[PDB]
């Protein structure tokens, strides 16, 4: 894709941590971008659409790389547009942005580095992330999530030919699901076979997905959370087709692990632990300390159990304990708790196939982006996260009961309709050591 100049492209600032061993933290300057499938794409000028909707112009777009040659991404207008804005260290997501001609719903955003033109590039394997979130403006069927995917610093800027709008525009997105609604891949057009959805006038298709490995720390809303590594047998942002994307019917047959290993609290089998009221209550803000142990406690060590812990009210939380028949106590993620679960709930153990925590930790010593979105679910109603699910399945089974949302929340045209106003905050991201984000 090429670069449109009809509108200028300003990232929002947005105030980040560094901390140190002892706890001390400095401030950064950072800022987002807008990912680029949600930007104006259009003509040098003569300005014509090449896409709007979910449909290409035919002509600009004969074949997938005149199509990169012919079309430009524009800048955003981030606030009145979709619904994005940042004051200090806090950045808002609003889900549904109401326009004169269109609704935009939902959005997705990366950290520039402090050039301001590449992403940020997170290493990590034996560090500690923290965020501070406020859910209560997310209801069931919705998802503000913050993670990490392993896309190139420049999002394709220099592999691609075609590709001259790079990370400043938001390209190269990939993750585990390997999606095939991204209109531009490998800074080709993915026009081939490309097909309208019939139930989403926003979305289509093509035939190529884009996979990575991913690292979903948050995925939440105010009723249930989610902290879960998914892996590849492919290193950085690859393009795949067919089966290897794992599309619907062949999801356990592609190279990435759709599924993910999970730790929802709810799932796990402690049902008082989170959510409005509860030990960690999301009516108000709190804290999300992630951290990412290795096997000798060295940057070099095999990334080996991921821990979680909260902060709220000046009170640190530990995470819950699993509370699953026949299966032991966990508290945090190992390959070993992949095993144990992945048995428990009858899933097919895809994440570690793939290679488990240890390629997990290789994305991490490569580079992964730092993702903030929300969004709702087109595939599974966000039912996965804070339903039963399956939804065909007995709500007693171990792993099918995720949340208190009914079977039939998060439909995306009733909770976009329904709940337009919703909202997620995420705000003061710090990085550090272990132990250091976070006081005692
Ligand atoms: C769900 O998690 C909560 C929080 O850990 C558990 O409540 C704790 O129970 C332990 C006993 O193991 C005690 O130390 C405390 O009284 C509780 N802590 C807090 C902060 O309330 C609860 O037991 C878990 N529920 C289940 C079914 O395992
Ligand atoms: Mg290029």
């Amino acid at each position: 894709q090429q670069v449109g100049t009809q509108t200028a492209e300003n990232h929002p600032k947005l105030t980040v941590s560094q901390c140190s061993a002892g706890g001390s933290c400095t401030t950064e300057s950072r800022s987002v971008v807008l990912d680029s499938n949600w930007r104006w794409l259009h003509t040098t000028s003569g300005t014509t659409n090449c896409y709007t909707g979910n449909t290409w112009d035919a002509s600009l777009c004969p074949d997938p790389v005149t199509c990169a040659q012919n079309c430009a991404l524009d800048g955003a207008d981030y606030s009145g547009t979709y619904g994005i804005s940042t004051s200090g260290n806090a950045l808002t997501l609003k889900f549904v942005t109401n326009g004169p001609y269109s609704t935009n719903i939902g959005s997705r955003v990366y950290l520039m580095s402090a050039d301001d033109t590449n992403y940020e590039i997170f290493k990590l394997k034996n560090q500690e992330f923290a965020f501070d979130v406020d859910m209560s403006n997310l209801p069931c069927g919705l998802n503000g999530a913050l993670y990490f995917v392993e896309m190139d610093a420049d999002g394709g800027l220099s592999r691609f030919p075609n590709n001259k709008a790079g990370s400043k525009y938001g390209t190269g997105y990939c993750d585990t699901q390997c999606p095939q609604d991204i209109k531009f891949i490998n800074g080709e057009a993915n026009i081939l076979g490309w097909t309208p959805s019939s139930s989403d006038s926003n979305a289509g298709t093509g035939q190529y997905g884009s996979c990575c490995n991913e690292m979903d720390v948050w995925e939440a809303n105010i009723n249930s959370a989610a902290v879960t590594p998914h892996v590849c047998n492919v290193q950085g942002q690859t393009r795949c087709s067919g089966t290897q994307c794992g599309d619907g019917d062949e999801r356990y047959d592609g190279i990435c692990d759709k599924d993910g290993c999970d730790f929802n609290s709810f799932r796990m089998g402690n049902q008082t632990f989170l959510g409005p009221g509860k030990t960690v209550n999301t009516n108000s803000k709190f804290t999300v300390v992630t951290q990412f142990l290795t096997s000798d406690n060295t940057t070099t060590g095999t990334l080996h159990e991921i821990r979680r812990l909260y902060v709220q009210n000046g009170k640190v939380i530990a995470n819950s304990k699993t509370n699953i028949a026949g299966m032991s106590q966990f508290d945090s993620i190992t390959d070993d708790f992949c095993n144990a679960q992945k048995t428990a709930f009858g899933d097919t153990n895809s994440f570690e196939n793939l290679g488990g925590l240890n390629v997990m930790g290789q994305a991490f010593d490569k580079g992964v982006v730092l993702v903030m979105s929300v969004w709702d679910d087109h595939e599974a109603n966000m039912l996965w996260l804070d339903s039963d699910y399956p939804t065909t399945s007995s709500a007693s089974t171990p792993g099918v009961a995720r949340g208190t949302c009914a079977t039939t929340s998060g439909v995306p045209a009733n909770v976009e309709s329904q709940n337009p106003n919703s909202s997620v905050v995420f705000s003061n991201i710090k990085i550090g050591p272990i132990g250091s984000t976070y006081t005692a």
